[PDB]
């Protein structure tokens, strides 16, 4: 359901965090437009008094010698008097949208950047599992701008997610597993994160600094601050960090192969401005955690599912050295079930079902086969919820939560079914998940929580996943019968 | 092993590069021992002299201050009065080796490194090929190194290689798709190069500078320069360089899962010296693109299995729809001969066989299974020189030159089979391959072929190799047949 929580724009609010400068430009012969009410304190002359007038009479020679490499490169460092801000410029609704914002004072990005990477590459990064690859990234990021807590929120099936990492300092608090809503990182803001990686909260305590004039004439609405460098997050959100205990939040959204995945949150007690160069060079590492995952699952599967095929190679030679189904299936029944980490498996070979392992009762399975053949799957049908699809076997979960249809022939409702049982799973949650926001009596403008502390729910009457292998190994048996 | 090549003790041969200095520090109260002649270019007062003499008492105030940090971390910025060197160390052979050699002049090296780390990582990497993956790392290490010429070398099965890639400037002779031995980078140096990636040969033409006392006092044989940098090499190496038009060297070891997948050599038309932060920065780039293309191997594997399944999904419905095999194999005759990507199949499912593609005769089919029972193999026999191992039916250059066994029945003479033809594959041999290196009347000392010109080896009659996933679509077919 689209919510007042997800219908809400970003991109086109009010403007930029109180530490940049947006000086706009409309068409040919340069010429300023949408400015930034804070502009008369890093320039030299007030905003309203150069909102009509061209670049010649707005910027100093510095940035106007640099104007050419700017277009031509992306960003470009200029050391004009207040210090040495950035330059990052893109294209908007009809504009050249030049902004600067402070630059990096240490000459050990390059140096600390290159020792920090080596960690999250190495001669062989996967050694002691994937809680390391998650934990070294989360570490580095922390130990590459400095922070007092950072994790790896991962989204799942229903876009709700949890933190599989945690790097911290001498006795804060901090989350870990600890599920928290999907409403949070809403539909708006991972549709937008496919194209725009990271966001900087500079000083979550401090207030947003408007834009000039609040619309960009021609269009009618305000400016697309979407590709922005310093978009200011939103009331729904800082209302919702001033509880938590962040004066920051440093995110760099993952996506190895076009698909989102997680984030790396970075938290910090006191306002903190990491740079564009450092912001982007941890985007380089978020880009090295997404890759080295791609590589190992895309591997695991390869290395894991040989163990699968050595089952099916057992199950097939026995199958042809004394051809006799029931006899040869019994001895290699530990193998059948174990194809798929299963407890039970019926087979309909024409005659009566050969129930085999630790399955439910025959009178039951007969009703289960009619109900199947009167469903659509072109070959297979599985679920981790069971009672949800075919309620009759709800009550007797304990062996019946997840199944593998594998139609042996067309009209023939002969097949085999793999019963997979029931799993505990006491599952932690940051405040009661049943309610992830705060309606003000009319329900039109709302709030977050001030909650964030371990309300457990208990996933149960579900099972395990059915990961490409079960559903693939299993389709080996069905071609191995015909 | 064999000819004088896999003999040359290429770490105990004294000698060291002349820009560098490797001196050695023996015993407890850090106390000199072996110093590398030209050591008074950096200490005014002679090597000969202070082979006695405590550590700090032989080398400067400057460099003493920073004797502390390089124990802990082992790379310092000791900046002295002769363009300030820096010394990486390591403990070779029970004593401590300080390896004074030059700076990075230029403070981008790191900031530039980091940006070519991006070009070869940006999350659409390989979307004009693996080929394009190799030919980036070509132009990126090149930019790091200046070096006029970069290469990339895979060591195909028999240790002897190809140069997939290249990356030259203009009017630069080059081996684009050219092809040569693995005598060269021999037995010795593969074994050494698993242990350290890199090696430099900057001023090839520059003869070595002895390091006294020819042989390490209490051992004999020269110290052991194995895990040094500013060493030299088996002389008659930069030997077969003066036979080229190169006066430098840089070549890394791409290591992929711990086997040596080869190296990238950048050599220069005239001498050049790159740093040890700078060569760290390309050894870094090797253990990165390996991380990438390890995934790309794993990827097009899982994409090609999941392919073959879908192909076999169809196959086994033609199976279950009825008709006996011979009728089912009629059209799927087309589909099975595409299931190991071979020309035809032959059943032999008891009775007189099925020839059912572009097969040899009936009489030669049977001639194999006779012999195929004599020799080993539980389940399989994929060979490609099916005429070397087995001459009689070793003239089929057209119909069969690589066969595939499977036993449809354990201890029984029932094997189904897919033969596939000779394929002419033009090989642009670079120099003579009947001349790795012509010796001196004596056969006691070797210098190496002085002519690297294209040679034709048009190899009549083998198979396109037997790719894992292909190969792997056999244990199944055999299970889902009786
Ligand atoms: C329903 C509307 C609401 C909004 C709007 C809104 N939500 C977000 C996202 C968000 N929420 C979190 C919470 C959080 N604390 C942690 O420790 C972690 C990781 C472990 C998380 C995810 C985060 C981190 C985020 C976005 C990541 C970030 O802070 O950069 C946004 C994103 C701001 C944007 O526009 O980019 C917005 C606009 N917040 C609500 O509570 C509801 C009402
Ligand atoms: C029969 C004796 C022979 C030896 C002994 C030997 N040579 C080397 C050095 C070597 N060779 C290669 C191969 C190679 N890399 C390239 O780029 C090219 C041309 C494109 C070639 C042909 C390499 C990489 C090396 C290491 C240094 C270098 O090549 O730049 C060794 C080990 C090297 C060392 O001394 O440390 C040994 C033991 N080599 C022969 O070719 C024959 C004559």
């Amino acid at each position: 359901d689209l919510s007042q929580c997800d219908r809400e724009p970003i991109h086109l609010l009010g403007g930029i965090q109180s530490h940049g400068v947006l000086l706009a430009f409309r068409g040919p012969d340069r010429l300023l437009e949408v400015v930034s009410a804070n502009a008369q304190a890093l320039l030299g002359r007030p905003p309203e008094t150069l909102l009509g007038q061209p670049v010649g009479r707005v910027l100093p020679a510095e940035v106007l010698a640099q104007w050419e490499p700017l277009v031509a490169r992306g960003s470009v460092r200029v050391v004009l008097p207040a210090g040495a801000y950035r330059a990052l410029l893109h294209e908007s609704d009809g504009l050249t949208v030049l902004e600067l914002e402070p630059a990096e004072l240490q000459p050990g990005m390059e140096e600390t950047a290159l020792e920090v990477v080596r960690r999250l590459v190495s001669p062989l990064a996967g050694v002691k599992g994937t809680q390391a690859l998650l934990q070294t990234a989360a570490d580095t990021v922390r130990a590459l701008t400095g922070f007092d807590r950072v994790m790896v929120y991962r989204f799942d099936a229903d876009w709700h997610g949890e933190v599989l990492a945690e790097s911290k300092r001498g006795g804060m608090d901090g989350f870990l597993g600890m599920h928290f809503p999907a409403t949070d990182i809403p539909v708006q803001a991972r549709a937008l994160y496919t194209r725009n990686p990271l966001r900087l909260i500079a000083d979550a305590r401090a207030r947003p600094v408007p834009l000039l004039p609040p619309v960009v004439p021609a269009l009618g609405r305000p400016l697309d601050l979407s590709n922005s460098a310093l978009r200011s997050v939103s009331p729904v959100h800082l209302e919702y960090l001033r509880n938590m205990g962040v004066g920051a939040s440093f995110s760099l959204s993952l996506l190895k192969e076009g698909v989102l995945w997680g984030l790396i949150a970075c938290h910090h007690l006191e306002p903190l401005h990491i740079s564009h160069e450092r912001r982007r060079a941890c985007e380089v590492l978020t880009q090295l955690l997404a890759l080295q995952l791609s590589a190992e699952e895309r591997a695991a599967e390869a290395s894991e599912d040989a163990h699968r095929a050595a089952l099916l190679g057992q199950l097939a030679t026995a199958m042809g050295e004394g051809g006799t189904l029931e006899e040869v299936l019994e001895k290699e029944s530990e193998r059948v079930l174990a194809l798929t980490g299963a407890a039970g498996v019926a087979l309909l070979l024409g005659e009566e079902p050969l129930l085999v392992g630790c399955t439910p009762a025959q009178d039951e399975v007969e009703a289960l086969v009619a109900w199947l053949a009167t469903q659509p799957f072109q070959t297979s049908f599985h679920t981790d919820r069971l009672g949800t699809v075919y309620p009759p076997l709800a009550a007797r979960a304990d062996v019946a939560a997840g199944i593998l249809a594998v139609r042996l022939a067309p009209a023939a409702a002969r097949f085999a079914i793999w019963f997979r049982p029931e799993v505990a799973r006491t599952i932690s949650w940051a405040g009661n998940p049943r309610k992830p926001a705060e309606p003000e009596p009319g329900h039109q403008r709302l709030h977050p929580r001030g909650s964030f502390q371990a309300w457990e729910e208990t996933v149960r009457d579900t099972s395990l996943p059915w990961k490409r292998a079960d559903l693939g190994a299993a389709e080996g048996f069905r071609g191995a019968l015909v």
